[PDB]
């Protein structure tokens, strides 16, 4: 009943996300190799065929838009993921939307670490590997909202979670009971309570030697809330100073507050 729960969440995660941390760690290590993107030339080569939108303006903004395309696809998967949780789908549709609105970016940044290492991150289903040196090389606004994700991603991967753990972690992130405008708060805190109790139970079997892992994850959850807050501010500034830069409508609604 409680392991049936974690098993169900683990299947929805497997079923709804094309890139898992298992696949990702296979590619980064070398089981099988992706095409390295580290400057204008290699990005263009990847943009043709090889690896793979508004009109191309500059490099820093071109990456920005690719970030948005990736964000939009993950938001699609996370929506199907949340819906595959029967308890979730039983909330009223407007509560479902409030949960996703304030949850996806936290979840997205949590899952980013699965496809990241100290040197770069996988893109397009793992066919390419954008380097961190390149992303530091971008213009001053756009190179700022990427580096913190690495800093978080490296400290998150230090915990050595696997996909079975992450499925519950993400589910816990989405079913947050203190999201602004939630209609039926107690029902959401109840589901969240089941998820965390399932997560803590699962961490015992899967990580028998992990000292203080569950409380640490809960700390990572709060750290993600802060990363998203800081990420959102840079985005708003980008909206203000980069008046010629676009924002995909779906992302406009999420941040609309
Ligand atoms: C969700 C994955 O997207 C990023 C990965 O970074 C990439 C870097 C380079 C490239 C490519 F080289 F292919 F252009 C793609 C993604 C993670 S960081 C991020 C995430 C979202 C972003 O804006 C959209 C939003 O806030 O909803 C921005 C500006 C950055």
């Amino acid at each position: 009943d409680l392991k049936a729960f974690s098993k169900h969440i683990y299947n929805a995660y497997l079923k709804n996300f094309n890139m898992t941390k298992k696949k990702a760690r296979s590619i980064l290590t070398g089981k099988a190799a992706p095409f390295v993107i580290h400057d204008i030339e290699t990005l263009w080569q990847a943009e043709k065929g090889l690896v793979w939108l508004p009109p191309y303006k500059e490099i820093s903004v071109h990456v920005f838009y690719r970030c948005q395309c990736t964000t939009v696809e993950t938001v699609r998967e996370l929506t199907e993921f949340a819906k595959s949780i029967p308890s979730f789908s039983s909330l009223f549709l407007n509560d479902q939307v409030t949960l996703l609105k304030y949850g996806v970016h936290e979840a997205i940044f949590a899952m980013l670490a699965s496809i990241v290492n100290k040197d770069g991150l996988l893109v397009a289903n793992g066919s390419g590997f954008v380097t961190r040196e390149f992303l530091r090389s971008l213009r001053k606004p756009f190179s700022d909202i990427i580096e913190p994700k690495f800093e978080f991603a490296v400290k998150f991967n230090a915990l050595e979670l696997d996909d079975s753990d992450l499925a519950l972690f993400i589910a816990a992130i989405i079913l947050c009971g203190d999201r602004p405008g939630l209609m039926n708060v107690p029902r959401v805190e109840a589901i969240q309570d089941t998820i965390l109790r399932a997560l803590e139970f699962h961490l015992q079997a899967n990580h028998p030697d992990a000292q203080y892992l569950f409380p640490k994850l809960l700390q990572k959850m709060a750290d993600l809330r802060q990363l998203v807050t800081e990420h959102a501010q840079m985005m708003q500034r980008i909206k203000k100073t980069e008046t010629e830069t676009s924002l995909h409508p779906l992302l406009q609604e999420i941040y609309k507050d």
